[PDB]
């Protein structure tokens, strides 16, 4: 044990957000596509239900707060480095805003089965997700979960 500065971060900008959970940046001057694994968003493509537009949905939450940031970072984890399907595996920090914990913490993310060893900041997510549900935060207000008395 004993470390100093959990894992690496290296700079990044963005080429377009595909979606919330997968967005496409330019990594070092070259274009990759990165997924950031430990969060799996619901619905990803459109919003929840679609009455009215509430809730912008991780596509557009990512892309906001990646355009709007100053700094993107990526930073890998202590495993592997691209996923399965070639993409990469990083926690995107926006701004210095980690991406993955946001998407969470407001309830637009959820967290799925995190690939291990890949998994630094699993536990944030995971009390970040479950502040989300009790505050029954976008996708964990009453609809798809109506859950109460």
């Amino acid at each position: 044990a004993t470390s100093t500065k959990k894992l690496h971060k290296e700079p990044a900008t963005l080429i377009k957000a595909i979606d919330g959970d997968t967005v496409k940046l330019m990594y070092k001057g070259q274009p990759m596509t990165f997924r950031l694994l430990l969060v799996d968003t619901p619905s990803t493509k459109h919003p929840k239900k679609g009455v009215e537009k509430y809730g912008p949905e991780a596509s557009a939450f990512t892309k906001k707060m990646v355009e709007n940031a100053k700094k993107i970072e990526v930073e890998f984890d202590k495993g592997q480095r691209t996923d399965k399907y070639g993409r990469g595996l990083a926690y995107i920090y926006a701004d210095g805003k980690m991406v993955n914990e946001a998407l969470v913490r407001q309830g637009l993310a959820k967290v799925a089965y995190v690939y291990k060893p890949n998994n630094t900041h699993e536990q944030l997510l995971r009390k970040s997700e479950a502040q989300a549900k009790k505050e029954k935060l976008n996708i964990w207000s009453e609809d798809n979960a109506d859950s109460g008395q």
